[PDB]
Parts: structure tokens; sequence; C-alpha cells
């Protein structure tokens, strides 16, 4: 699939394609493929539920999505979803201060962009994540950022990858009420790690800039921080190259 979706405040112009569904506050994707979004949506959620064997690309091509009850992007199931920031385009995602859970015992989603699965953010374009509820970009598996001009403002943690967080490129600017980057998988093999191999990263955080259980690696990157806690909190191993971690 290769679908185009355009929001104009309270109208949606979408291609008719397999598995795609547009409701009042929901664009639901259930088949693999590419989905390109643009325009302003006053109140909505992009919901991805395509199964653990399938992949999708969400191309943000100048979108401005607010959600008054939940996360603007919720990936319920995928093998992997890639988020692509279109060259020269301003993408803004704003979530609610308190999420409403239709099953009031659920606490997921809990991030402005939340994925139960692998997510990769890539591209030359711009992304601003206004995360009022909890975390900014969150996944129960591995978060990867390979590029983009990415600004996160988070009530809790900026980037949260339970499995891992990898940053190999991009211009990333994080403001967090707790940790800038947080990883917590104590369970799985070769998880619980933060790996920064490129890019420019600025972190202002009331607690730690990077908080990881098993490992933090930094090289060939420019990481500048301002923290209330520690620059790097990690009881595991630290492989940090000199001249990469500094103060903001
Ligand atoms: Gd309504
Ligand atoms: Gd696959
Ligand atoms: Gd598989
Ligand atoms: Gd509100
Ligand atoms: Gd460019
Ligand atoms: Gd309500
Ligand atoms: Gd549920
Ligand atoms: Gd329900
Ligand atoms: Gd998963
Ligand atoms: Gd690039
Ligand atoms: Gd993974
Ligand atoms: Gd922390």
């Amino acid at each position: 699939v290769n679908a185009k979706i355009v929001f104009d405040n309270d109208k949606v112009n979408a291609d008719n394609v397999d598995g795609l569904s547009v409701s009042e506050r929901e664009v639901k994707i259930t088949k693999p493929g590419m989905y390109t979004f643009s325009g302003t949506w006053n109140d909505g959620q992009i919901l991805v539920d395509i199964g653990k064997e399938f992949e999708a690309v969400l191309v943000l091509d100048g979108v401005n999505i607010t959600n008054t009850k939940s996360a603007p992007i919720y990936i319920k199931s995928a093998e992997k979803v890639k988020i692509e920031l279109a060259d020269g385009k301003d993408n803004v995602l704003t979530d609610a201060e308190f999420y409403e859970f239709e099953d009031p015992q659920d606490n997921k989603p809990n991030a402005c962009i939340y994925s139960r699965d692998d997510i990769t953010i890539k591209g030359n374009g711009n992304l601003t994540v206004n995360a009022n509820f909890n975390n900014g970009i969150g996944t129960s598996n591995d978060l990867k950022i390979t590029g983009g001009n990415i600004t996160v403002k988070a009530f809790n943690n900026g980037l949260k990858g339970n499995g891992s967080v990898t940053i190999s490129g991009g211009n990333i600017d994080i403001t967090a009420g707790a940790d800038g980057i947080k990883v917590e998988n104590t369970e799985e093999p070769h998880k619980g790690y933060v790996n920064i191999t490129g890019g420019t990263i600025k972190i202002r955080a009331k607690d730690d800039a990077i908080d990881s259980v098993r490992s933090v690696s930094i090289n060939n990157a420019d990481v500048k921080v301002s923290v209330g806690g520690k620059d790097v909190k990690c009881e595991g191993v630290l492989n940090i190259a000199e001249g990469c971690l500094g103060k903001l």
C-alpha cells in the first residue's frame, strides 16, 4: 500500500486502500505499506495495528496533529514502524495532559508517540513532540533515530525505549521532567542499552540526561547536557569516547 491522507481541520481526504480506515478521531492502519500525512488535525490519533510480521512507513509531510484524549500516534502492533520526516516540513504532535483510557485499567499508550513495537525515526525533516501526559517517544522494544530535526518536550521522560535506544544521527533537542533518555529492560539478552553513534543531542532534564540499566555507549557524536541528577546514570558498562559528552 501507498496511501495519501490529508487533514484539513475537521475534514479528511484519504485514498481508499486495504485495511485503512478513517473515523472522527482516528486513522486506523491494518495493512503493511506507506502512509503519507499532511495538514492540521484538531483532535485525532493515527493508530497502527498491522501484526507482528508486517511493517509500515508513516511519512510526516507537514502534519500538525493534536489529540485531546490520548496519543497522536499509537502503534498497537507491528514488526516495525518507520517514521519519516519529509524534507523541509514542520511536523508537530501534541497530546493530552491526562489520557483517557476506554479501558480504564489500561495505562498504555503513555507517550505522545507510543509503540508496542520497534520504531525508527528517520529523514531530513522536522518533528516537535509536545508530550504533556508522560513520555515523549516511547516503545516497549527498540527505539532508533537515524536522522531528523527532533524536539521533544516531555512531562516525564524524553525518549523511552524499554528494550533500547539507538541514535546514529539527527539533531535532537530534549526537555524532560525526569530523564532525557531512559531504558529499563533488565529482562532480555543484550537489551537495556543506550547507543549513541552519531548526531547532535541536547538534553535538559530534571533528573538524569541518560538513564540505562546495562550499557551506555557514546562516540562520534555531540552530546551536551544540563541535568538535576546525573549526566549518565548506569550501573552497567560505560563506553563513552572523550569529547562527546559535555555540558550545555
Ligand atoms: Gd465527537
Ligand atoms: Gd519481516
Ligand atoms: Gd517474526
Ligand atoms: Gd486540554
Ligand atoms: Gd534538507
Ligand atoms: Gd469522556
Ligand atoms: Gd485493554
Ligand atoms: Gd472496552
Ligand atoms: Gd513488541
Ligand atoms: Gd540526513
Ligand atoms: Gd527489536
Ligand atoms: Gd532517573
